[PDB]
């Protein structure tokens, strides 16, 4: 499976800005953030066409938001900027296009990150 | 304490480059790399001070949670409260460390690791950017 990192301590206002590379023959790709792998604030997996976003509290998943397709090509690099408040967090996708994404579960920091074996990390930063 | 990151399945000739922010109050720090927190290829442990005597480069092995034998290299200036840059490769024989002033130290591979999956910095070293090339 995919880059997993923990004690990330992104505070609100934070930049999260994650490039990496989409496999050529990937269908979609996941990328989770949060408190760790039971508590998600954002589970975002965009599908080869929609964007499914959802949180996961205590193992349990919550109700899925899906916002328009971004056209995510396969075999190409691409990076994905995520920031948060109390209330939302918001995504910047590779077209400078943004959504945001409710603060359901009240986190006061993001300290996990993991990708699945259809988005390899090729660099991580924090702004 | 700080940044820990798992699966990075990093393999020879690869390059790890890290960079962060040394803490303002910091007399050193601590850069870990290996398979896991019990087994690593590389205790990155430099201690500077620009008004003490503990100035040198620490580097070990740990081994099913064993230190190895400990060795020094010359200490780099790293200036307290700055964002620095440390990049990282390894073959069979050696891991390569690469400093900020592009200077280099060669590490015995001693635990033989033909991949490196593990890496966590201490509370003393923010990392910044975490980059594969």
């Amino acid at each position: 499976c995919g880059l997993v990192a923990s004690n990330l301590n992104l505070k609100p206002g934070e930049c999260l800005k994650v490039r990496g590379e989409v496999a050529s023959d990937a269908k979609s790709f996941v990328l989770n953030l949060g408190k760790d792998s039971n508590n998600l604030c954002l589970h975002f997996n965009p599908r080869f066409n929609t964007i499914v976003c959802n949180t996961k509290e205590d193992g349990t998943w919550g109700t899925e938001h899906r916002e328009p397709a971004f056209p995510f090509q396969p075999g190409s690099i691409t990076e994905v900027c995520i920031t948060f408040d109390q209330a939302d967090l918001t995504i910047k996708l590779p077209d400078g296009h943004e959504f945001k994404f409710p603060n359901r579960l009240n986190m006061e920091a993001i300290n996990y990150m993991a990708a699945d074996g259809d988005f390899k990390i090729k660099c991580v930063a924090f702004e």
